[PDB]
């Protein structure tokens, strides 16, 4: 059968563009070995993928070969005993209709949620929100929480977890549509459009007159400098991402780190890879909340591999509204 | 009546401080408290020069943590003094104390709860401005409460020959860590290797590429950075941290005299290396003071911990000694002796 693929053309400098990926089709036979033959259903667009386009923490993409990243797929055939034909899995797969995988995947049991959730809410981004918030921030009822990129895959979940814990939660996002989602769907206490704030420090002083106990950091740069002098004593910054920096040849300087001393702040980075032993517990905690409607999720869903390059590039302009999903083929 | 020489704060400072930002005057005073006073009459013996005092020479700051100095009034800071007279039953004449006092020969103290009563005089009294006072406590709290050090881990100490750093490094050695310090002269580097027992040490002024220098001294990276300096030094450390590394943010003295702090560019290293970078203030740790003293005094007695002070004689020399911190003039902990006892 035919197998369209999104190919990585060549290593990227600065921002990515659609020409850095190329669409192609190849002829393949659907059989097989100890590996796995997958029909790819959904693909995630995740900000970290930009780092794999550079010639730090995982191998770079290989020019001429398909983009790889997190997806949800159906097992067509297996030469490994732990997976059988018909299994649904999430994990790393290729940007293509069908992939042969030499491997680590999670077998999906609960199918009474939209399968696309295993690219986001129930996949790596949701695990990231859970680990960063519950394992790094030591949150307590009554504490104030600021979430940057608050309407995104990770942010929208951090904010809801913080509300469930009894925190006072403010988010920022880059459009009126996203700010409305934060206040009207996700139940943030307050939210603002950071692109329309002339002075970020002023906005944070208004929304946190007594300071910020917890900053869930997704953005870096200027936003982090605005946060630092607004932290409360013994405040915490969970350093999750710094997406404002990912396309710079030279990262921007952050000037306000003396605030860490005078406010005795713990600023700690983490990688979700180190928390996957908690994935079972994460499911135990979140799947009931989804059931009882305490946790909701917004996805941005585009159809077809042909649209995956623009969906990935759109992350760095804020084009996605919520978690960016690419539908290769519905279940 | 006796004379009371004083160091007066002349006016608020912009940029680096200079001698002329302070004034020396002599006043007449009577060694007697007012009737009904509940305060202390102190004779000041030793004064500390400490880097944080620069912040008090500016009128106001977003990140202020204490009131600034008042122009026309004496400099205030940590010192060691003897009680001459007391309106507070907790102190009797002849008691020796350490805590905040005036840059003068005699002070009257109203707020007496910052004062620690010295019990052990088995040691030079000057120790209570440094090793056994606030800088020593800082090193103890920052290293043992913030850094979670373990045997075999690698430790980098900036301003390592200073009041805080020289103790951090020795604590690290005693814990079984591998310790490298940097300082800004050959004299200081020699102390690090030959008196304090650091595994290695370098003069950071001799290294045009600090990141490369740290790669040479830490071939497998840094578990713990005891941060005293900030700026380019911090940026050189960040890519050299190990996974689950820790930075104890104690001070950033390279920033204290700038109108705009320098930008630190390598913070994404915190993510990929899962580093905890945590600031702290020693004032939050004085509940551990008794335990600190129980720990360090036997080490001092057994010669297992040593200390280097920079000692200048006389209040006339105090302004130069404070200014000198910011160009590295002090060799070890900067002390001013007001009256040698
Ligand atoms: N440490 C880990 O293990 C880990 C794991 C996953 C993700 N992360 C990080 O978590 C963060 C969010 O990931 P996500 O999946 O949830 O992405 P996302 O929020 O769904 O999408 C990215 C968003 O970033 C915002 N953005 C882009 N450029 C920006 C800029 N220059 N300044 C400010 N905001 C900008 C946009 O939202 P606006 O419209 O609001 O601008 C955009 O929608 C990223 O930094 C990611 O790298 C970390
Ligand atoms: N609670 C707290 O958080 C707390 C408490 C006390 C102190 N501190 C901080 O800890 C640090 C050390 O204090 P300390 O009492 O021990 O002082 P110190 O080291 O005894 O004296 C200051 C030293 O700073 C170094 N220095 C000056 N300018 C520098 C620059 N631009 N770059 C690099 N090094 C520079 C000099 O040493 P070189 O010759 O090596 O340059 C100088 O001797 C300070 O930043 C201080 O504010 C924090
Ligand atoms: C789930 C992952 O594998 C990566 C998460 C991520 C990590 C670092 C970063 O800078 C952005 C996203």
């Amino acid at each position: 059968v035919s197998n369209k693929q999104v190919i990585f053309r060549d290593y990227v400098t600065g921002f990515p563009k659609e020409s850095d990926m190329e669409l192609t089709t190849r002829s393949i036979t659907l059989k097989l070995s100890t590996g796995l033959l997958l029909k790819n259903l959904y693909l995630s667009c995740d900000p970290y993928m930009r780092a794999r386009m550079t010639n730090s923490y995982v191998d770079s993409f290989k020019p001429g070969s398909p983009i790889i990243g997190y997806g949800v797929a159906r097992v067509l055939e297996s030469g490994n005993p732990k997976f059988n034909p018909g299994d649904l899995v999430w994990g790393f797969t290729g940007w293509e209709e069908y992939s042969v995988i030499t491997a680590s995947l999670f077998k999906i049991h609960n199918t009474d949620v939209p399968l696309s959730y295993y690219t986001g809410l129930l996949g790596m981004p949701g695990m990231t929100a859970y680990a960063g918030f519950y394992e790094i921030c030591s949150p307590k009822k009554g504490e104030t929480v600021y979430v940057s990129a608050a309407s995104g895959a990770v942010g929208q979940l951090v904010g809801q977890f913080a509300k469930l814990t009894g925190c006072y939660v403010v988010g920022s996002a880059g459009s009126k549509e996203k700010v409305d989602l934060l206040k009207n769907k996700f139940g943030f206490d307050e939210a603002f459009n950071y692109k329309e704030e002339a002075d970020l420090d002023a906005a944070l002083r208004r929304y946190f007159p007594d300071g910020i106990d917890i900053y869930f950091e997704n953005v870096g740069g200027k936003m982090l400098d605005a946060v630092l002098p607004n932290m409360r004593p013994k405040g915490r910054i969970a350093v999750c991402g710094m997406i404002s920096q990912y396309n710079l040849e030279q990262p921007e300087g952050v000037r306000n780190l003396m605030a860490l001393i005078v406010k005795q702040v713990r600023m700690e980075g983490f990688m979700v890879f180190s928390y996957y032993h908690l994935y079972g517990k994460f499911l135990e905690t979140v799947l009931p909340y989804i059931k009882q409607g305490k946790i909701t999720y917004v996805e941005d869903v585009v159809d077809g591999l042909d649209n995956a390059p623009a969906a990935l590039i759109g992350l760095y302009s804020g084009r996605n509204v919520g978690k960016q999903v690419v539908v290769v083929s519905r279940e």
